[PDB]
Order: structure tokens, then C-alpha cells, then sequence
DNA sequence: CAGG
DNA sequence: CCTGGCG
């Protein structure tokens, strides 16, 4: 039994939703939708959106209104969620869901964003450690876990069509890039490098001078498992043709 | 406008 | 470029 998750950072799911997102949804069909950048509280959605046929739902908005916002859609419900690290800073901004199912945790984050000012690149630095300890907190004690969602960097040169112009570009920092290495050596795998070694593979494009249509973008979006769980994945792949934000979906099958 |  | 309070 094959149990499929989807990943898209959404940037305004009232949008997505007038181009099709439904319709979309509806065919793809997995198991566990994950999205992130929202920017929504749930009474302003369409009602349509926050009824799903065969699937609960869940959103963890934002504080800060039309800001931000993650939400999960599953036909199996966890048995429960939390909604931040346990730091009021980081848990207001609805960058955080992780869901317990039983066989894993699931990790629906929306990283924060560098680039806007220093006081935000340190939050995205800090959100990182948080995010971390409380990871390595779960698996420590046994939990396999899931983690997908934005996490606003390019880990390698390969991950950006232009590494050697965005080195002082928050979203490509070598400080960003160190916590991955980091991140990763702490016990977990990028699960798209697990079956993929080819450069051009992107899930964010600027809409500006229409970059999409060029390939030339930046992986931001990305699937993990620690290391004891990477036995279990099964496929991780990029959903390149799907349309309606500047970021792509990505996909996860694993077997239980 | 602010955020990205 | 695209999304999401004026007045």
C-alpha cells in the first residue's frame, strides 16, 4: 500500500483556487496534501476549500492577516497536531504543522525568508535551530519523521540555475547552506537526491522576466526522512507542469 | 503598499 | 510579477 504526500507552497490558495487547484487536487489524489504560504485564515476561504470530499482538514494561519499560513488535507486523520516548537516568535506566524500519524511524524513547514531585511534572515537562522532541536528531539526517542515544505534555500550550486550571482543572496548565504549540510548530517536524507543526480531540477521560479518558461530557478521545496526511514521511500519526484504559483509541487511515496 |  | 486596505 503506497501512501502518497504532495507538497506546494501554494502563495495564496484563494488564488490557486481560481486556477484550478481543485480540479487538480482531485486527479492527483494522494493521500496527504501538504501546503504552505497560504495567506488565508480559514473563515476567508471559500467554503468549498475547507469541505474536501474524503479528506480532513486543517489550517494553522497566521497572526498577521492575508500573511504566510500553512494547512494539511489527509483521508486518514492523525491522531494529533501541533502547531509550533514552543517558542512564541516561531509559532505565530503559521509556518508550522506536524502531524502524528502512527508510523511517522509528518513536518508541514513554511520556512521563513531571508532576504527582506538582517532581522529576518536572523529569525530564518533561528527558526532553523528551533526547527532542529525539536526534529532531532522526536527522532531521538524513536519517531521516524517526514519533513516537507519551503525551506527558502538552494543546498548546492546544482539547486539554482545561477549559483555564482546569488552567493551574497539570502535563500543561497553559505551560512543557509551550512545549516543543510548541518541538517543533514544530523541524521536525514533529501529524498529527491536519493533518486535524482541531474542539475535544471527547480520548484521555485521568479515571476519577474518570466523565469519559469527559461527553467531558471531554485530548489526550495524539498522531502525528508531521517536516515532509519529511508528504507521506506519509494519515490520523490518534482511536479514541474503544475501551474498557479511560482513554486511547483513536489511528491513523496513511501510504503508501510 | 508589503512581502517574496 | 503576483498576491493579498483604501475611502
Amino acid at each position: 500500500a503506497v501512501l502518497k504526500i504532495i507538497s506546494w507552497n501554494v502563495n495564496g490558495l484563494r488564488a490557486v483556487h481560481r486556477k484550478g487547484f481543485l480540479k487538480w487536487f482531485m486527479e492527483e489524489k494522494p493521500d496527504i496534501l501538504c501546503l504552505q504560504e497560504i495567506k488565508a485564515a480559514p473563515e476567508q476561504l471559500p467554503r468549498k476549500l475547507r469541505h474536501v470530499e474524503g479528506y480532513r482538514s486543517f489550517f494553522t494561519p497566521a497572526e498577521r492577516k492575508g500573511y504566510s499560513g500553512v494547512a494539511m488535507y489527509t483521508k486518514v486523520p492523525p491522531s494529533s497536531l501541533r502547531e509550533g516548537f514552543g517558542v512564541e516568535r516561531f509559532d505565530t506566524e503559521g509556518r508550522i504543522q506536524i502531524a502524528d500519524f502512527d508510523d511517522f511524524l509528518l513536518y508541514n513547514i513554511y520556512f521563513p525568508n531571508g532576504k527582506m531585511s538582517e532581522e529576518r534572515l536572523k529569525y530564518k537562522l533561528e527558526f532553523y535551530d528551533a526547527f532542529l532541536e525539536d526534529v532531532n528531539r522526536e527522532r531521538d526517542s524513536g519517531r521516524n519523521v517526514i519533513i516537507c515544505g519551503n525551506f527558502n534555500t538552494a543546498h548546492r550550486e546544482i539547486d539554482l540555475a545561477r549559483p555564482k550571482e546569488n552567493s551574497n543572496v539570502s535563500g543561497f548565504l553559505p551560512v543557509e547552506r551550512a545549516w543543510i549540510d548541518k541538517f543533514i548530517e544530523n541524521g536525514y536524507v533529501d529524498t529527491f537526491r536519493m533518486f535524482n543526480s541531474d542539475p535544471g531540477q527547480y520548484t521555485w521560479w521568479s515571476y519577474r522576466t518570466r523565469a519559469r518558461e527559461r527553467n531558471v530557478g531554485w530548489r526550495l521545496d524539498y522531502f525528508f526522512v531521517n536516515e532509519e526511514f529511508k528504507g521506506k521511500v519509494k519515490r520523490s519526484w518534482i511536479l514541474s507542469d503544475v501551474m498557479g504559483s511560482d513554486h511547483c509541487p513536489i511528491g513523496l511515496e513511501i510504503e508501510l
